[PDB]
């Protein structure tokens, strides 16, 4: 009986087996005996495995038997005993014939663990690396190094997918992929692991700079190998040292310009979900490489583009100064030549509008931002897009004789002043003040401004139901004006004398005072204090960040006045290889001393 | 055991193994026994001792008991269900933590009278955060979003109500044949019906709590000014059929309090629930100093 066995193999005794072996002979989940062995196996006290397997050869058809359900679909024997750790029953299985199966279930893919879809997958990514060694070289079958699962994720793609950012963790990770890389070479030297890419195309290095994974991208971007075969696997070099001085290369592969999407143009164009994109920089060539970017080639264009718009805002502010009053819009051309030169402003200063109107559709476009995190991820494209909606109302409110233009067009250039801020990103110690800016708007003004309307509403009302108004202080709006001044140290504690009783006024006010400009107001001074204290150091982060952007924008729009003639770096030759005894690299350079080493 | 405990390190420490030792040594010698459930005068379970008084480093330890020894494994509340990878899926008791014959865990953490030391940290065992976020998750949060959403309601009529109070003459007022004076007296009734509900809710919440006279602003803020609220409401109704126009007084300090206390509501939310509680504790000190 099926479930004699069962009860037997989970009771450790294989008299019943025995006793059955003769009869065997003479005559849901779909879990298999050796399986059910395996699993129901302490100290190696399941011998029934290779007694199974010997019947069974006595009569390929079952070193193969995988699970059915969708939960466990696919399971191997083979990921049941790398999964305990076995070596002894691994080996066995492979020898008796049973490395490329795919286990494509759910729990493979809710509560679960991925490691791929291969036995060689789930060995490196369970800090096995006796049993990958063995795996990837057994005899009988060697298991494949190059396969490649269901949404692509090959070997190394996997031990991306699994870091977390801690210590150990990036520790042994970076220890496997360096040791299967190597291995890698030496089985098949011609083969080049990195370039492979899952099904949305990205390599193992662009997904670590994706995902956050900084200490995996750190380990890629800083890598070196000294062994004769393959020094071809580095992508740093060391290229001379004197005394206590070394002057070191890098790689810069496709870090610059990429296929689709390069490291830094991904580590850039994070949409904020990854948990530290803004650290993510502070890798060695990339710090270098943006810094040598902002001193070379751009910093001319962005103060260009910055006196450019200072020059537009000018043009702007003198226009709008001098717009006509008298009559409605439009305005008939008078032969003055200040006129003349009115209407040339207000020409340039729509071409403005429509030009950042479009630049921001295309951002969007582009860019696919979410709807709760838009005010996140990027608040000045948001801000310009704005400015130049109320630029274009103006305009369609200028050609359709109406004087409530002017209502949008003041908006318009106060936002455009007050955006100049933008431009304070390329100089440090204002970026940080500007980006400090930002935070307290965002989160402080909006707290303390639900608070406060919560009590001037509460106490204006109690104001309105009092008075009787028997000027006109019977408002709700006037009432609101009037105890709003006492927070601009402008309140005029008796501004009406109608009122049915003094007591209840004056407390009313008194309270008032007492909780909003003495303990509210306060307050808000303390929490920015604190604010400030806290975000000291995220400034800077998010600066550097909101540079790294300027110099990738910058860079991409003009690629037609020089599109390659500013490459990073130098093409040169770090060291010859075994496939065709050439390595040519753009690579850059950096120095360094140091005393301790000598 | 729970009696003697301090909340250190090595008290704690040498009061749990000894817990563990002689409740494995009653299993043994008398398996059919299950000394927990024993309570004293009070009534209250040695979990629920250890809850009550303050004890965090015995209630841990209750809460987080395992035992893998074939003979006494029914002494666990804590379990594993499984286990692949890195991985793990536990289980933990609630024998009666959710509800419980007199006084659960959990009702006698969050009702503790402020003279416990600490009964803020108390809730960082992992089964109780589990299980309050659990339970707002589900099947509360909807209901405390009806019940701000309904204030809301409530304190915009009360409002738009007593804003068009009428002027002429004394209280009371006859009622036109215009619809809008219809409009209004309705507003008014539904006004004084909330007032007496929330009267009638402190009242109760008094006689349940029992609380002090020194320590009832610090234990209970909100309480006390949705209380204060209903009696200026119900002093204001009082003054109105008693032919006199002091009832504005009343009126307008309750409608005041009336809004300030939607701030109330936002214990709902964190970022907005830690700044009423830092206006709270404001309140309490520095002022007064
Ligand atoms: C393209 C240029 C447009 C920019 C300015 C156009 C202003 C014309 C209005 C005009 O003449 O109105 C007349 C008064 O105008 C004046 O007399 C004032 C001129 C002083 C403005 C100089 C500051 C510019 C910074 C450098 C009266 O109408
Ligand atoms: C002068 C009239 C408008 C120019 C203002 C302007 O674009 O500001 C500058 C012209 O900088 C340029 O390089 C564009 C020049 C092309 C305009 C030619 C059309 C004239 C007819 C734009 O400066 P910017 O800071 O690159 O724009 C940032 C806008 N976002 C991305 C923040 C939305
Ligand atoms: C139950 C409902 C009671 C709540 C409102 C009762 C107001 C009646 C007073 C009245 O009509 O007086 C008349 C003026 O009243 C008005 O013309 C003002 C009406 C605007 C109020 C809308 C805001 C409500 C939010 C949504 C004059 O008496
Ligand atoms: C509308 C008129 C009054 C309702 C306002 C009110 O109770 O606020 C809401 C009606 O929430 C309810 O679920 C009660 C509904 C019953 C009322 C029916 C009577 C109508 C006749 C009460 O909301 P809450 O926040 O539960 O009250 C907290 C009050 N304490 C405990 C802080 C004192
Ligand atoms: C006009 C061109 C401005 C040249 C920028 C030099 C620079 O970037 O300075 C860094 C930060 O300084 C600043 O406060 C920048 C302020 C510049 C004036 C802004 C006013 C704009 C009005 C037009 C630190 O420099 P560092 O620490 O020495 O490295
Ligand atoms: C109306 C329903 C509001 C939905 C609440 C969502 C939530 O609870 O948000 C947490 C805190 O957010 C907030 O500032 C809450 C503010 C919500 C608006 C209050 C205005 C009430 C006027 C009526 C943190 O969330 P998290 O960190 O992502 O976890
Ligand atoms: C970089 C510069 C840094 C600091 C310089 C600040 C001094 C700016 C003074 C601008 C002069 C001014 O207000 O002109 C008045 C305003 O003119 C403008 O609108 C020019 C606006 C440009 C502002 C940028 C500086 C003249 O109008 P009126 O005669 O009052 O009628
Ligand atoms: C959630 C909403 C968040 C923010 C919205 C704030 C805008 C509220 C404006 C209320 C309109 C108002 O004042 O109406 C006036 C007052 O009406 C009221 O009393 C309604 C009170 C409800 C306030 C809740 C918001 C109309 O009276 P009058 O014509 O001045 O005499
Ligand atoms: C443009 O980029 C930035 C801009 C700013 C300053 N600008 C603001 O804070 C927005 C204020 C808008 C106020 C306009 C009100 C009108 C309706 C009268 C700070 C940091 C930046 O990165
Ligand atoms: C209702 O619960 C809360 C309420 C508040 C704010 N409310 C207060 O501070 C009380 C102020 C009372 C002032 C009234 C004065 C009248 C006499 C004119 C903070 C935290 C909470 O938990």
């Amino acid at each position: 009986d099926r479930r004699s066995i069962f009860d037997a193999v989970a009771q450790s005794n294989c008299q019943e087996l025995e006793s059955l072996l003769p009869f065997l002979q003479r005559s849901e989940t779909g879990k298999t005996c050796l399986l059910k062995a395996m699993l129901n196996l302490h100290n190696g006290q399941n011998d029934t495995i290779a007694l199974l397997l010997d019947v069974a050869r006595k009569t390929k058809q079952f070193v193969n038997a995988s699970y059915t359900d969708s939960y466990y679909k696919g399971q191997t024997a083979l990921h049941i005993a790398i999964e305990r750790r076995n070596m002894t029953l691994v080996t066995l299985l492979v020898e008796n014939g049973a490395v490329q199966a795919a286990a494509n279930g759910d729990f493979f893919k809710r509560p679960g663990f991925y490691f791929g879809e291969l036995p060689l997958s789930l060995a490196a990514c369970t800090n096995q690396l006796a049993i990958v060694k063995f795996l990837l070289q057994n005899s009988w079958q060697p298991a494949d190094i190059s396969a490649r699962d269901s949404v692509g994720n090959t070997v190394l793609h996997a031990l991306v997918e699994v870091a977390d950012n801690t210590v150990d963790n990036t520790k042994f990770v970076t220890s496997m992929y360096n040791e299967i890389l190597i291995l890698g070479a030496k089985l098949h030297p011609t083969l080049k692991l990195e370039e492979i890419t899952n099904r949305k195309g990205l390599t193992p290095l662009a997904l670590a700079a994706s995902s956050g994974k900084i200490g995996v991208l750190a380990y890629i971007l800083q890598r070196e190998i000294h062994e004769p075969e393959c020094r071809h696997l580095s992508r740093k070099f060391t290229e001379w040292a004197y005394g206590p001085v070394h002057s070191s290369l890098y790689d810069l592969s496709c870090i610059d310009t990429c296929e689709k999407n390069s490291v830094l143009e991904v580590i850039a164009y994070s949409s904020s979900e990854t948990p530290n994109r803004h650290d993510m920089l502070l890798v060695e060539p990339l710090n270098r490489l943006l810094q040598d970017k902002w001193d070379r080639f751009v910093k001319r264009i962005f103060y260009f583009n910055f006196f450019v718009y200072c020059l537009y805002m000018i043009i702007f502010t003198a226009a709008a100064y001098y717009r006509p009053v008298e009559g409605l819009p439009p305005y008939k051309l008078k032969n003055t030549v200040g006129d003349y030169f009115r209407v040339t402003g207000e020409i340039l200063s729509v071409s403005g509008g429509v030009y950042f109107f479009f630049r921001g559709i295309q951002y969007f476009l582009q860019r696919r931002p979410s709807l709760k995190s838009l005010f996140v991820d990027s608040y000045s494209e948001i801000l310009f897009f704005v400015q130049s909606l109320f630029m274009l109302v103006s305009v369609v409110l200028y050609f359709s004789q109406r004087k409530e233009y002017v209502a949008s067009m003041v908006f318009s250039l106060a936002m455009g002043w007050t955006n100049m801020l933008y431009y304070t990103r390329g100089f440090q110690q204002m970026g940080i003040y500007a980006v400090m800016i930002e935070k307290m708007i965002l989160r402080d003004l909006c707290r303390f401004m639900f608070v406060y309307l919560v009590f001037l509403f509460g106490f204006s009302t109690a104001v309105v139901t009092l008075i009787e108004d028997g000027n006109s202080y019977n408002s709700l709006y006037s009432t609101c004006l009037e105890l709003f001044k006492f927070t601009i140290g402008m309140g005029d504690l008796e501004f009406t004398e109608n009122y049915d009783f003094k007591a209840v006024f004056i407390i009313l006010l008194l309270a008032y005072v007492i909780l909003t400009y003495i303990l509210l107001l306060n307050m808000l001074i303390a929490l920015m204090g604190e604010t400030v204290n806290k975000i000291a150091q995220e400034s800077k982060n998010i600066w550097k960040l909101q540079r790294a952007i300027t110099i990738l924008d910058t860079e991409k729009s003009f690629l037609k006045c020089m599109r390659k003639a500013f490459r990073s770096g130098k093409l040169l030759q770090v060291g010859f290889t075994p496939d065709g005894k050439d390595d040519y690299r753009w690579c850059f350079r950096v120095d360094e001393v140091n005393w301790t080493t000598w």
